[PDB]
């Protein structure tokens, strides 16, 4: 730890990659580290069809961000295109068994390099699925996540990189 300002950096990218790539049934990926926006990035590519999938997982080993804590993430697009994402996040269980809430939030990117801030305040539940082991509050609870999804919000092709991924939180 270092002295200063609240920001919790999560992923640079500056190691060996440590996140979970799929897609299946005529959907596709390919994923691997680059020259980022700071140092080294990640970059990802996608293939769609209207019923298949693609995704990448990263797995916290610290998953309470309450009381001011907001996220901050680098984004560009190496197709030019402004593809349609999601995020999902993982609540834990009461039970102890998968998960406990499901929320969304999508999102698009640009040709050059975009500070992504989002203050948690965006997101809402996932309305036809739902965990069985839930707590089902209809609040997103930064006491007590589980893990953090990139997936598909769109069935056409597309290509991106990025870096920089943080919790912010100061007065300034
Ligand atoms: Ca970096
Ligand atoms: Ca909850």
């Amino acid at each position: 730890m270092a002295s200063a300002v609240g920001e919790k950096m999560l992923d640079d990218f500056e190691g060996v990659l440590n996140w979970g790539s799929y897609s299946g049934e005529g959907a596709k990926v390919s994923t691997k580290i680059v020259s980022g926006k700071t140092g080294n990035g990640m970059e990802v590519s996608y293939t769609g069809t209207t019923d298949g999938y693609w995704g990448t997982v990263y797995s916290l080993p610290d998953g309470d961000w309450s009381k001011w804590l907001k996220i901050s993430f680098d984004i560009k697009s190496v197709d030019g295109s402004a593809n349609e994402i999601r995020f999902m996040i993982a609540e834990k269980s009461i039970n102890g068994v998968g998960d406990g809430e499901h929320w969304v939030y999508s999102i698009t990117p640009d040709s050059s390099w975009k500070t992504i801030e989002i203050p948690f305040s965006s997101f809402r539940r996932r309305l036809d699925y739902q965990p069985p082991g839930q707590d089902m509050s209809g609040t997103l609870d930064l006491d007590n996540i589980d893990s953090i999804h990139f997936m598909y919000a769109n069935n056409k092709s597309g290509k991106f990189v990025v870096d920089n991924i943080k919790l912010i939180g100061a007065l300034e």
